[PDB]
């Protein structure tokens, strides 16, 4: 008796949105913004803080979290998370809305951060890390960062237990959750983690002299092929850090009754992946993708093809958008064309949208930030490898505005196919931020 | 198997809150905002608007409700209603939140209006109108409105069934809810309700000649005894309307799984209730209040005392509190002291606070729009008959806001009393109004 969309929803959630191949990817584009249900609660003070959202809808319910700081976004003493577990319905006109089941503030002795959450036959399952350091502090600090794996249960309930992160990450000196949505994948829970690497260890020294360069379509790099190779290999060892390698990697948890239960650590050579950053496992058909938020030299948006054997993961090399860029500081800015070393850019993800039918993907949809450098303009549109559609902005004036997480689906019985785009907005009264959930109808030219 | 607050709450509902007869009223005062789970949904689009907040709580559940328009405001041709059902609980280091458990958009052929909600034993009990025409148009049309006793069950169930207002408020033209929640009192969901009624029907003419006049404490009426008399007469057929006779009523409905079940209908002499408009029923403690938006000439906040027998209701000189006045335009502004003709001012309520041992009421909180005729500068404070206490500014700037409906509670383990301030507050991007819950924790001097 576990929590299921409405009847008008089955066969639309997490599969191939549009499948064709004659039609061109940007002849689809996103409606003006539609008037729904805002589950997304909204700061109640002057000052609260409202940020760090993440998203996943399987084929029963969704679940969503965020990061609430009573003082200030600067504020780094303590901090709760919001977490709600719902599913989709629609009213009697067919118009849709996100009907969460529990909602809870999650506030105890513990500072939970960049939290992740997976929609799993047990409800929603949650990757936090409890920190008591800074970003920059904890890197220093040769120990690595403490996990939970926790989850809300469909009874409101919720439970975690500490991961043992002094053996599991043992070769790390920080290790974060990717923020973005984990999934759902043959009994376990897959979640995107970055973080730093101890130097010299068993698992620093592997991705020595590994590296791979991404270039932009229609624009080259002038740098000598001699000069881009050392910036590459030291994209991965920046200065924000103290030199440290960021890594990428993959956490997998078997779903069941005893949380934590079989972690299991992947870290992809990095002949493949680029420097480690937020992240978002996606699911959608029989395909997984591995979203990786543009922190490093590379802007377009990125999704590494994903397939799971037992339970560890491989990647493979990314499908890009260079029409979907990501603010970032010279001279890794949203135009940038060459390798560098750098830690910057935001996370705005791509949901894959349209696929061929031989189900390779072709197109994506996402809310980007439309700026050079500038976390502004939010921008919502339809992508294929190389342009951007008709686009969907928040205002016509500048705007401010941080991370995006989209996630499409279909109302089989309106035969419409939404895209659910939560975003990061600047606000007036209330609080830095606001994150609300956008929502888009993909629409097409003709028919 | 119905929901229930978690036990940290569990005696601190609907009770009165402060029992103190030695402190001054006024040594009592709001917090700082607190930040707390907001469970009011926010706009999505740059020109929905929200509006409309409804909300009522029992000892084992919350009902909060609002309306939807896609367009904007202004617009009337069709518009939805969000619903939320809900239990309050507590985090592990005691932070309040209200945790909704039925959440939903109720949208259908019908156009519901004017909407309230109460809490009880099945649910969230909501009493609409169902209106085709405008506010100007249901006065002109003598036929009565449409109005329709829904709920939201525990289940996440919506059913309503239509009242048969042809019979039920027959001597009517224009008939709504009063906005503000409604309460479950004896077996029965009690509901405010105002509107016009048919000129030289049984109902008006009863009606016909009766009036009051309440006062301004520290303030005195100039004009002469006659011709006040003359204005009350007529402020309860103002112009606004077609001189019609905009009457106040409470309409009771029995609280079964048969929706509409057995409506009986309590029209107040006017001889002690001013001229209609929106409302609310609060039950704190034994106690029950009728609050009357101040639309007329009064501007102080009202809660006239509500005892029921039976099925009907019966109210008693009101109580006023003199610094809890809200805008409204000329000559009944906030300062106004003269009985006149007018249709103005706006919803802002006052929740039983403070009470003396012999359980007379003593004080209120509630945000009041700090200014004499713009909707303007929410300000939350504790109030009795004369003076305001230190106050809660939304914004130190001049702020556009409208409705605010408030309600007091108190959480027994941590000992800590508090206020939730339901304030539609001016917004940017996303439509012209946020509803956001504010809320604030009631502090005493030393
Ligand atoms: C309980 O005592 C209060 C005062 O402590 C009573 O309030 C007074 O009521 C009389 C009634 O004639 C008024 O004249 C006074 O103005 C009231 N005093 C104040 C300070 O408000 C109250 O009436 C008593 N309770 C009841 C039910 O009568
Ligand atoms: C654990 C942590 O601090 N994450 C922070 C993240 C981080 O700086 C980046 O991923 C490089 O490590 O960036 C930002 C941000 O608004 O851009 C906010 C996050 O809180
Ligand atoms: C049924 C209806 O129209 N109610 C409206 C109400 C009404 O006009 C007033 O109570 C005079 O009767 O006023 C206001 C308002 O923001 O001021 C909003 C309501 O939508
Ligand atoms: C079809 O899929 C194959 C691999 O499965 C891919 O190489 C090809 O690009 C896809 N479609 C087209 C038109 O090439
Ligand atoms: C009443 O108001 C007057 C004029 O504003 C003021 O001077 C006086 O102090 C007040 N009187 C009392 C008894 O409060
Ligand atoms: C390739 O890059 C240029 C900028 O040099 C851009 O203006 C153009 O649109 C791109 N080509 C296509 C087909 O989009
Ligand atoms: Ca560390
Ligand atoms: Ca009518």
């Amino acid at each position: 008796g576990a929590p299921i969309h409405d009847p008008d929803f089955i066969g639309g959630i997490g599969k191939e949105l549009i499948v064709d191949n004659a039609s061109d990817v940007t002849s689809f584009y996103p409606s003006a913004f539609q008037e729904h249900l805002n589950f997304i609660p909204a700061p109640t003070t002057g000052s609260g803080c409202t940020r760090i959202p993440s998203f996943d809808m399987s084929a029963t319910h969704y679940c969503y979290t965020h990061n609430v700081i009573l003082s200030g976004c600067r504020d780094h003493s303590h901090s709760h998370q919001y977490l709600a577990l719902g599913v989709l319905r629609t009213t009697a006109t067919g118009r849709i809305f996100f009907s969460t089941l529990r909602s809870i503030s999650l506030d105890d002795t513990q500072n939970r951060k960049s939290c992740s959450v997976s929609a799993t036959p047990l409800g929603c399952d949650m990757l936090c890390s409890k920190v008591t350091e800074t970003e920059e502090e904890d890197y220093n600090s040769a120990v690595p960062t403490l996990m939970a794996h926790g989850r809300l249960g469909f009874d409101g309930q919720y439970h975690e237990k500490d991961l043992d992160v002094t053996t599991l990450f043992e070769d790390w000196v920080a290790n974060y959750p990717g923020v973005g949505g984990g999934s759902f994948i043959d009994g376990r829970v897959w979640f995107s983690v970055y973080g730093g690497l101890k130097p010299n260890s068993p698992s620093d020294t592997v991705q020595e002299g590994k590296y791979v360069i991404y270039k932009r379509y229609n624009d080259t790099c002038p740098d000598e092929q001699d000069y881009q190779i050392r910036m590459a290999k030291s994209s991965y060892k920046p200065g924000r850090f103290g030199g440290k390698r960021i890594q990428q990697a993959i956490l997998s948890i078997k779903v069941s009754t005893s949380l934590g239960e079989d972690p299991v650590l992947t870290v992809p050579p990095n002949t493949v992946t680029l420097m480690g950053a937020e992240g978002r496992i996606l699911t959608v058909g029989t395909s997984h993708f591995l979203y990786q938020r543009g922190s490093s030299y590379f802007s377009p948006a990125l999704l590494y093809p994903m397939t799971v054997s037992n339970k560890t993961a491989t990647l493979h090399s990314p499908y890009t958008f260079n029409a979907f860029t990501r603010p970032g500081s010279i001279p890794c800015q949203a135009s940038a064309r060459c390798p560098n070393s750098c830690v910057t850019g935001v996370y705005t993800d791509p949901y894959p949208l349209i696929f061929y039918r031989n189900h390779t993907l072709r197109g994506v949809f996402g809310t980007m930030l439309d700026s050079e450098q500038a976390r502004l303009n939010p921008a919502s549109a339809v992508f294929d490898s190389t342009s951007r559609s008709r686009i969907t902005r928040v205002s016509s004036s500048s705007t401010k505005a941080a991370y995006t997480t989209s996630t499409c689906f279909k109302v089989v019985k309106t035969n419409k196919t939404y895209c659910l785009s939560i975003a990061e907005i600047s606000n007036t009264l209330f609080g830095e931020f606001r994150i609300v959930p956008l929502l888009v109808e993909i629409l097409k030219n003709d028919g």
